């Protein structure tokens, strides 16, 4: 078809399934709800993310590590071979199309690639500028949220695959501090750009 | 068909038939030019919004009003039930769509809803935020346009819908004030996410 | 079709051809890779943009030039009749879609044209705000790169044409000094508004 769409993740942003990699190199498990479009080679992407003190893991002390403000989180169409944040399988429409089809296309100012671990942070300091306000609850206070999104290269294995990269910029450290309860829900956040193919 | 469109309001933006409230709870006239997208469960709109000292409607002058310097405009699928800012009939293409495919998917960050009233202030302080410089002119100073934008869940009469609320944050008090003669146009805010249903 | 697609430039970014005019009305040769979509009468415009201080041309080192911090882009529909900043005759699809198919419709905000020239600066002080950090090489040290972008009325020899007009903003004087040696790539830069038509 002229338009192929995927949708992966937890609606009720309940199941906390993907991964996420602060500063600190501490890494969350988080929950997002991912709706994704290819309009004839026009890659549209929305995401919600969300982290939740009780589920995401435990979270060091050390003042580096409570200090935490910024964490990423990877959009990938390749969930076996490069899917640092665990993307989840999903639903791709139609049968024709297959998630492949939602890889972006190279970024054109950016050809140095990250290599992929499954537990490295990397932070992007190049890019697309976004700002939200983020939905809180109990004592986690991040305040805005800023965000770096842009395609980025990623080396595995020999083979290069383009991620979509989601930098996660909290205004105030809160969030990563054991001594604070609550939640945050950020989205939804919405990215275009050129799709490695048509559908 | 996998899309579809809708069309409505005033494209010289000189029939001023919608309405926004302010931050001080006083309601205002206003023009706008509504242009909209149902692209395979994707939601684009595109929205002018224009302001004029001589149609706006009565400026009162006390401190807390003329110093206003945030306004709420409301876009709606359901033009007779939950209908704040007063969207005119317009045209829905092809003929075998309907208004209502042009419904936001329910915001999965936020689920307390807003009680509707016709007249009433409603403030988001959660979503994605937008910087404009708006076309003024005469004694209007109110300087960039800060935006936040978000679907938003409101209740009325026991069912619930989800509208588009845009949040207009004037940098300077200035439009409000019954002293100052001008006019006020932002535009085209462009604002993405996932609609509630296929066309 | 319901969708008509447009690619035009130098995918590499090492190709030259294209033309913009910094604040000191100093004219350079620029590359740029342009894909745009026309989306049943959405317009969706994805851009990268390239400088490097080897093939933009001399760049005079008058206090003022020196320091000029903006610069004027225009990516047009009209490569024979409105075209200032160069844009290359590229690949339209369908065989039965034309160029003329991608003119974004008119800004509603705005009605005094600027006066077409082929070196002539443009400054737009009104509508949308992004902010970009851009890849940078050698001395070159612009900072984050803030862009207005809106369609603009254009008159030329009677006739008037809708382009878009990005203005880029380096937060530091850098790139147009000739002490200093370095590239600059700034993108994805996404943009959408209303087309002018149906594809």
């Amino acid at each position: 078809t002229p338009i192929a769409t995927f949708v992966s993740g937890s609606p009720s942003l309940n199941t906390y399934n993907a991964t996420t990699v602060n500063s600190s190199a501490n890494a969350f498990s988080c929950a997002y709800y991912l709706q994704q479009w290819n309009i004839q080679g026009l890659l549209v992407t929305s995401l919600y993310l969300k982290l939740d003190s009780a589920t995401m893991g435990n979270r060091p002390g050390d003042l580096n590590s409570a200090n935490a403000k910024w964490f990423t989180f990877w959009v990938s169409a390749y969930l076996q071979q490069c899917n640092p944040s665990g993307i989840q399988a999903g639903t791709v429409s139609p049968s024709t199309a297959t998630l492949t089809d939602f890889e972006p296309m190279a970024n054109r100012s950016v050809t140095s690639p990250w290599t992929y671990s499954a537990n490295g942070y990397y932070e992007p300091s190049i890019g697309e500028f976004q700002v939200f306000s983020p939905v809180v609850t109990g004592a986690w206070n991040p305040g805005n949220i800023g965000i770096r999104v842009l395609p980025v290269p990623v080396s595995a294995s020999g083979e290069r695959y383009t991620l979509l990269c989601y930098s996660l910029q909290c205004t105030n450290a809160s969030i990563f501090n054991p001594n604070n309860s609550g939640t945050m829900i950020v989205g939804p956040v919405l990215y275009s750009c050129p799709a490695a193919s048509l559908p």
